[PDB]
């Protein structure tokens, strides 16, 4: 009861933050903006796929369930980390130390409605005082509850979806017996989640077709991915 | 002891069925089809303002915030009742006991990709054995949760979420001893309910532009909501 272990785990197995490093000799532009964007999502999918076999359960799930639950979940782990390291900032998106976007920049990248919605689960997450370990917990679940319609072992993923969510349970009873509640407060902030990142997917494919912007292969795999 | 009032409440307050009249001298056809669910949808869109009423707080909230409300979780509801009706049919979806969709008619009226996103909503229910209990809070629960950017009172809002969250949890403690975790597995439905309502909505936004499929006062307005 000190508390949870798959927390503590999951906190250890925190990768390290990553650099945008936006081209310095490149001017200043949509296609700047986004470029450096999907590049730095390409090395955030990454080291979110190395991540994620740190989840009790996830490595022995087959190659094929692994990827179906990583090809359904990537945006939102991509953008709930957006989301946790900018809860001290105001009306700014801290998409890494070296790029952090306000709002004449997110209407320059063509990001304004987009940026708008993360920001509004940003702010939910303000008012909640969303821990670290809270936010790791749920980028967890948000994988092993991504509703990839290509499942093979449904049992399996449900039981990985269960040791997480337990996992959220018993935190929330030691740490929070204030609010009984709140495990369930943190699940009911999912679906905004979900609604953003599907929102993120579908600009970000309209992008890849415009063929404007350059994309990497693992984004592109990511994107390309059928729903 | 017995169980929650509140769940009590909301059976009560269950709306009628309501039938979708396909007019019978119409030849099948794609505007058929659609003109006859949105048309279907227009009448249920009625029924759930009344039914909201019921919910304890909601009529306390100022009629924008209502409307707010009402805007961002109207196609959650209608969906969610899709679902509860098909849950003890196969492949097939009951918007009405008069209009049953299978594959078929589907593919027919170019929804097959939004209603096989509908089924697997149905999957899922089925093998958790949904109970109209659960169902009537989960829509409750969707709409105080609907993640509206226009509310005027956020706390009253968070207040409302917090009454139809506490109904669930002394539901499921009452009613489902052997799974402490039921609760929290109803509230990660909603995600996938939250992304299958914003896929119809911009489908039938597409629909709505085309000008082929006429549609009625209410149904628009709901439809020509700002996200
Ligand atoms: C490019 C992408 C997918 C993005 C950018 C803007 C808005 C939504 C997603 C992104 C990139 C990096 C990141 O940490 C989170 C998201
Ligand atoms: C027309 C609409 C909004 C619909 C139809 C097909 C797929 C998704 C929504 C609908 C209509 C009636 C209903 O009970 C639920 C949904």
């Amino acid at each position: 009861k000190p508390y949870n272990k798959i927390v503590s785990h999951l906190l250890v197995a925190e990768p390290e933050k990553i650099y945008a490093m936006p081209d310095p000799t490149v001017p200043d532009s949509d296609i700047k903006a986004l470029t450096t964007l999907c590049d730095l999502a390409d090395r955030e999918l990454v080291v979110i796929i190395g991540w994620a076999k740190h989840i009790p359960g996830f490595s022995t799930l087959s190659l094929a369930d692994q990827m179906s639950l990583l090809q359904s979940a990537w945006m939102e782990i991509l953008i709930l980390g957006v989301v946790y390291r900018s809860l001290s900032f105001e009306d700014e998106l801290v998409y890494a130390d070296d790029y952090i976007m306000d709002e004449d920049q997110s209407k320059l990248a063509g990001l304004l409605d987009l940026n708008n919605a993360i920001l509004q689960l940003v702010k939910k997450y303000k008012s909640m005082k969303l821990e670290k370990e809270e936010f790791v917990t749920l980028k967890a679940i948000a994988l092993a509850n991504s509703d990839s319609m290509h499942i093979e072992d449904v049992e399996a993923v449900q039981k990985l979806q269960d040791v997480l969510h337990e996992a959220l349970q018993d935190y929330e009873a030691g740490q929070h017996m204030e609010d009984p509640r709140r495990a369930g407060k943190m699940l009911m902030t999912l679906p905004l989640l979900r609604q953003t990142s599907t929102k993120a997917v579908q600009h970000f494919y309209n992008i890849k077709l415009e063929g404007k912007v350059p994309m990497h292969k693992l984004f592109l795999e990511m994107l390309e991915a059928k729903v």
